[PDB]
């Protein structure tokens, strides 16, 4: 029933510190999950940045949880104790020694994937996978643009390439050209701040995958879309964006929200990622580094994912 | 003192059939590391030994050289490795990896990177290091160079991944048209050349800075040499059983060279492993149970795997009846 982790005790500071708490006992349909790794996504950074008003005073962040089933209720049939499992994010998150969830919320973590590199698949991976699949951008030949080479974006590139798409990375960090092209497999690299290159790419893209969490302008991006092209909104900005009616109507173009859910689809994504050997490029960090990573994350100073090592790094205060 | 062990061995070199086998290993010396084997990759050298192509091999033969495991005992003088650490074995240095455990001098034992899958990471220890070291030793690691990879198998598909992470432009030369999508979209190759397309072959003459030949069967190298620019390098990485036909004219007139692999240097192997960790490079593997090993061998002889068999020894190896 007892548990421990790292928590933000003061919403104004956002600083994480050790916290002990207690968890519900394993019910008849629940699954015991020993947490080995938890990925750090933007939602965690935002919650630490005091951007979610509905937050509870002690905040344990982390949504990309890969773990080991170590106990199951009597009615749990799919999951077995000892199995490497991961939790789709549908009270206390993943920066803890263990968690408990209804068996329906647990997915089997594929044999062939690293649990550390595979953990950001459970939020970033399914988001990219679901958006591309639901919107029918999975077809070999399509030219797609990925806006923002962050955590979500760099995974979007890998899924897009494994779908057989041509991928252009649209970013504001010129130093990332080699990572995008050689490290992630992108076919092209477009500098957002180069209107000359930008104007050359007008009407070239079948679809755009927007992973940014800042407001930014979408009108210059929409102009990169061919007629009837699709603009996939995957990032969740705190503010809202300014839809320019003129560029959208003229062009038959559409903006589609990311229904990145459907835990059954999440399992399909995991099996897809297993077949194509897709994981995130990860930086495994100790929990005592979490606050430094938070400031590195806010400044984009990471190579596309922080993953906290619950395995060897959470030490038990009590 | 000596520790009993079990695995699968070829008891009759003439048939090449593997079956359960009991044996014994030396006790842990002061510099040794006992390793519980989790995964063993299957390489071509394993297939060749099973096909009885090495006359100097002693039998019963337990094959397998791409070993990832957990250290379970260390000698008193061993400080680098600690019990419980995920480790990997150098292929350089009687009974191989298709067994429940092995023991090795600490100098041959490598730290297995946190970020790599132990199953997908196991072929790095023979196929990975071969590609990595050959590219590094011969100076084909420079962003911009155009390299061709001959043969999209276990070695070849890893060569492409390392080449792309080095920043090279990579053309895959194959005789399997169905492999075009994996090569270009799945592995990141910039082009796919059909060896048997005289139009494509003649169009690529003199375009390649280097060639990485991974094939293990006998084949002609003259048309491949012709794809090389002047002073180009032909890296021979596969080990055919028969000998190859060196055409003197294409080589001499081109100033071209054929370079052997020498994929060793455990220090280089750790460099490769850390490199593979930073760039998230693993093999595309098919995890199989040990009792499937004979069927996997015959699939392997025909190249019917995408792209590496890895035996789940941890969960699948049981002792002979006992």
């Amino acid at each position: 029933i007892k548990a421990y982790g790292w928590a933000v005790k003061d919403r104004t500071t956002g600083i994480l510190s050790p916290f002990k708490f207690s968890r519900r006992a394993t019910g008849d349909d629940d699954v015991r999950i020993k947490i080995l790794y938890c990925g750090i996504c933007h939602t965690d950074l935002a919650s630490i940045k005091n951007e979610y008003e509905f937050l509870s005073y002690p905040l344990v962040p982390g949504m990309e949880i890969v773990g080991i089933a170590t106990e199951v209720g009597k009615d749990v049939t799919k999951v077995k104790v000892g199995e490497k499992v991961a939790l789709s994010a549908y009270c206390y998150g993943g920066l803890s020694n263990e968690t408990v969830a209804n068996q329906s919320f647990v997915l089997r973590f594929p044999e062939r994937l690293s649990p550390a590199g595979g953990a950001p698949l459970l939020s970033a991976g399914i988001t990219s996978f679901s958006a591309m699949r639901n919107s029918g951008i999975d077809k070999p030949g399509l030219h797609v643009g990925v806006v923002g080479l962050g955590g979500l974006g760099h995974l979007a590139v890998k899924f897009a390439k494994a779908f057989g798409l041509k991928v252009t990375v649209i970013s504001t960090t010129p130093s990332k050209k080699d990572d995008a092209i050689n490290g992630l497999g992108a076919d092209g690299f477009l500098l957002s701040r180069d209107d000359e290159q930008m104007k050359a790419a007008i009407g070239t893209l079948d679809a755009i995958i927007d992973t940014l969490a800042v407001v930014h302008p979408i009108a210059p991006l929409l102009d990169l879309l061919r007629s009837q092209g699709k603009f996939l909104l995957l990032g969740a900005p705190s503010q809202s964006l300014e839809l320019p009616p003129i560029p959208l109507l003229s062009g038959g173009k559409s903006i589609i929200g990311s229904a990145a859910g459907n835990v059954k689809q999440t399992q399909e994504m995991l099996d897809f990622a297993a077949e194509h050997d897709i994981t995130a490029n990860v930086e495994i960090i100790p929990i005592e580094y979490i606050n430094t990573a938070m400031e590195r994350l806010d400044k984009g100073d990471v190579r596309y994912r922080f993953v906290v090592d619950i395995e060897n790094t959470l030490t038990p205060p009590s």
